[PDB]
């Protein structure tokens, strides 16, 4: 009895919604993602929305769009943990990452991002790491403070709040992830969601090949463009997926605060749910290690798996990869390292019950007494 | 009734093809884009296959892998009668087009191309012009003589044939579209086709963050990569409408050959279908306009929408577009303002019956003979 530490969760009304597109003769370019970028501006409290074919692709379209590139503001201060994406989709921008310290939480450290800053600085670029808002309050007053772009990656963090507001319209833009695994999903897919009107109608023509409408024959180009569409069926989806994505983050919770019971006050690891101040998205439920265990990670890891608990550990530190060695040679962050040796990221996910993970966190403990 | 230009074709097996993913828990990254990727080979007879979001997505990760660019090679070769996204991409990969002539039946012309090739030229990329294949023989020799890659965009030319071969093996790397309204759609999808191991390992991992898998838990990344991967659902799609797709293409082949029937010996403009001599995927149906009705078109193509022909025209030439002025300045080629002048694509798709196809022959006909 196997346990991925996050699944799909699809029910008849999905199915539904996507047959219904398969019978009509509009497969792409059509309704239904202006239908979901419309409830998506609903969900979210914010103006505009647009989705892409990955978040991935959106974050791209972002870099490139927020302002135009200068070889002189070219470095944007951003985490080292999170995937790999938010910081390679900067060098495809042409920018230069600067990679900051972390808190308990996994979360930028909102305190020391002064020390950083320098001429070069363009943006910030955070991540709700988890799912868990960043401080944003923080962020903007510097943002402000400093003449520089907030920008969020929100991929985890769709449902997630601050102080009782939805995140997503708190920075310049947001980007939001509709990956198979994320709090809704559309198979693949993205949006970015803004309350600037420019941005939108210019990362609007970015996805789709920068073609302006005119004759009805005849188009205008006067700007680069790709295809990051994404399409009727997936749109369908996502629209199904939403109008029930405050019950499937509840679902998540009710995961989340049965693990805090069973886990308080264990000698083996410390629980980042209890922590939070706000409203989550939950798409992962972390665990952090004691120092004590780090040397047995791979060994505790193995034997999880051993016990049908497939567990995986986010992030390794971004600056730590092959590519950001030999562009930046950075040399490491604490705060980035521990956090990195101490995660592990449990199985969590709306279609889990009572009984799974009461049996999934007893034998996460069973697993740690195997040591000492 | 209202026809559109092209429309998608799916039916039951299609429909069930989808279910059987949305029942299960793999919806990205499973066996299906893996198993659709092999199927695209065995059609093909091609060693390595890739799937992607798009084939505008394929093309970029072509362009920007096929070679390491260089300042001191940055120009490639292609056609001004293609789709922008031909050309879009070219300058996102930082090469620079260099315009060619193209012949009458819509194609970049394989004659012109030697005038043009100098120190800074890097690739040829043809264009597969309604699924009518290029002149292929003659491009691989002036492409092994000057030291040139040749890179196909055969988007609109899955199922299309030259000397009795499948289109896909003849260039390093060939594209193809599987967007709603191509010889068969995954709603939308692309993908790259080659025999160079190399490169497909290489072009996997720009689809995908170029993550290299080490154990369960860690990854390494030497080189950047996107995300541009196909879903398990418009794989299942794939798989089930690439079964069908000589069986689709032989219905656009028939539509095509009705067309030319009734269209014989006419005053008004000359089709490219009996002009063929290999078997194509008849992803459009051209009309070419003598010259004395270039004058019109905007008024000959509303009353053609105004009978419910949905007609459109393929293609406005590049350079014409604003910013390819502003970077190139481009001077008009003779032989691509009078194609675009000339052009207008009829409904063509596998789901166009007889009646039909006989009935919008004979509303062009009457169109035309109004003038």
């Amino acid at each position: 009895k196997e346990f991925a530490y996050s699944e799909p969760c699809l029910d008849k009304e999905d199915k539904k919604a996507v047959l219904e597109v398969l019978n009509s003769k509009q497969l792409t370019q059509g309704k239904r993602s202006l239908l979901f970028e419309e409830a998506l501006c609903e969900f979210l409290g914010v103006k505009h929305a647009l989705v892409f074919n990955s978040a991935t692709s959106a974050l791209l379209t972002l870099y490139r769009n927020f302002s135009e590139f200068s070889a002189d503001r070219n470095e944007i201060i951003t985490t080292p943990i999170s995937f790999v994406a938010t910081a390679n989709m900067l060098l495809e921008s042409g920018y230069t990452p600067v990679f900051a310290g972390i808190k308990n939480d996994g979360n930028i450290d909102e305190l020391a991002l002064e020390k950083l800053i320098n001429e070069r600085t363009k943006a910030i670029v955070s991540v709700d790491y988890a799912g868990k808002s960043v401080e944003v309050e923080s962020v903007q007053k510097l943002c402000k403070k400093h003449s520089l772009s907030f920008l969020s990656d929100s991929s985890h963090a769709l449902g997630s709040e601050y102080q009782n507001k939805k995140v997503g319209g708190f920075a310049l833009a947001s980007v939001f992830s509709f990956h198979a695994i994320k709090p809704i999903t559309t198979a693949e897919g993205g949006a970015v969601v803004t309350n600037d009107s420019e941005l939108h109608e210019k990362m609007k023509l970015f996805r789709s090949h920068g073609m302006l409408k005119k004759d009805f024959f005849e188009g205008e180009v006067k700007s680069i463009g790709h295809n990051f569409r994404l399409n009727e069926i997936q749109s369908a989806l996502g629209l199904s997926q939403l109008k029930k994505a405050p019950f499937l983050m509840q679902k998540r919770e009710e995961a989340a605060l049965t693990y805090d019971r069973i886990f308080k006050d264990n000698p083996y690891f410390t629980p980042l749910h209890p922590l939070l101040k706000d409203k989550s998205s939950n798409h992962l439920y972390p665990i952090l290690m004691h120092q004590k265990f780090f040397t047995c990670k791979k060994l505790i890891l193995e034997s999880l798996h051993k016990r049908g608990i497939l567990a995986q550990v986010h992030y390794k530190p971004i600056y730590q990869y092959q590519l950001y060695q030999q562009l930046f040679n950075t040399a490491p962050l604490k705060s980035a390292e521990d956090f990195y040796h101490a995660e592990i990221s449990l199985p969590c996910h709306a279609n889990l019950n009572l009984e799974s993970v009461q049996n999934i966190a007893h034998s996460v403990l069973k697993t740690f007494e195997s040591f000492k």
